[PDB]
């Protein structure tokens, strides 16, 4: 239907993000190798905004190594969207029972309307109405994946 | 120590092979939803061109649609780097399997001097000689990823 983010204004608003990131991890000071920020990914939809931000932070003095999905290191849990906050919550709290350093979350699309239940993300890029988006690794059944832009889906497409 | 290809090159060398593939696959028309170009992602280091390559592949009229690894449909599996070919002549084995409808490979990085079996992809976006890199998704121990540019690794690295 009609575009809400653009990839020019997402990158802008992740470097933004990266700046952020690389101030409130500079008491950490991370390296490659020995100290690097633990990237946990959360498949699929995530692996586009995954795939940008690692290359935006290391741009800003933070390298980063990731996993995903579906101790004592400092992890920063990156999701696609951000919406009944069920699947985050259940995996940020999976990921403090191994006991790291400092976890925090980074999302692309928060929809604060649409939360079960209360959380919060450290880092949001863009905030979303409660309407249902696709593009820049969000799907309507496994597809407009590779869509640049978060766009709203035409009613007569679902 | 030395950069071998730079983001941009890599994108330039991708449109050119869109393109290709774009032509290669008309008479299957794809569509999204219905008939959309299945891409088989091997993680983790192929998480970066993957991510690339659908949001050109989108550019150029194929629409995609992602599956990641560790009937009827088209398959092109995407791998980081071509080395000994042993991994993706395994998963391309096991996804014949399924019965696909045109199975095909397209790696970013492909080192021929490294094979242990012979092994030709239907699409390539650049040749590396057998060198240890780093970048675009390569890692060394799960480091380095996020450079934008394949570039080489100074030996006291590692
Ligand atoms: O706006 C949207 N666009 C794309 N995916 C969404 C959107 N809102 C929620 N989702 C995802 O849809 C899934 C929930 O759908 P359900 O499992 O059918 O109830 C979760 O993976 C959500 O992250
Ligand atoms: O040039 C390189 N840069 C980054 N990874 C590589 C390179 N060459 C081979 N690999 C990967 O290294 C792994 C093989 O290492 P091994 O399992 O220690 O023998 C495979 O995942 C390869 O794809
Ligand atoms: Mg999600
Ligand atoms: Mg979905
Ligand atoms: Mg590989
Ligand atoms: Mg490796």
């Amino acid at each position: 239907t009609s575009v809400l983010f653009t990839e020019a204004e997402l990158h802008t608003r992740m470097r933004g993000v990266a700046q952020r990131i690389a101030d409130d991890y500079s008491n950490c000071n991370l390296k490659p190798l020995e100290n690097p920020l633990v990237i946990v990914s959360v498949l699929k939809g995530s692996f586009v905004f995954t795939a940008d931000m690692v290359r935006i932070l290391g741009d800003f003095g933070v390298p980063t190594r990731v996993e995903f999905l579906r101790r004592g290191k400092h992890v920063l849990v990156l999701e696609d969207i951000l919406d009944t906050a069920l699947t985050l919550r259940e995996v940020v709290d999976s990921l403090k029972k191994s006991e790291p350093a400092s976890i925090k979350t980074l999302v692309a699309i928060d929809k604060p309307g649409g939360r079960k239940i209360p959380f919060t993300a450290e880092y949001v890029v863009a905030d979303v109405p409660n309407v249902f988006v696709v593009g820049y690794g969000l799907d309507y059944d496994q597809s407009y994946r590779e869509v640049r832009d978060v766009v709203i889906l035409k009613p007569s497409v679902y």
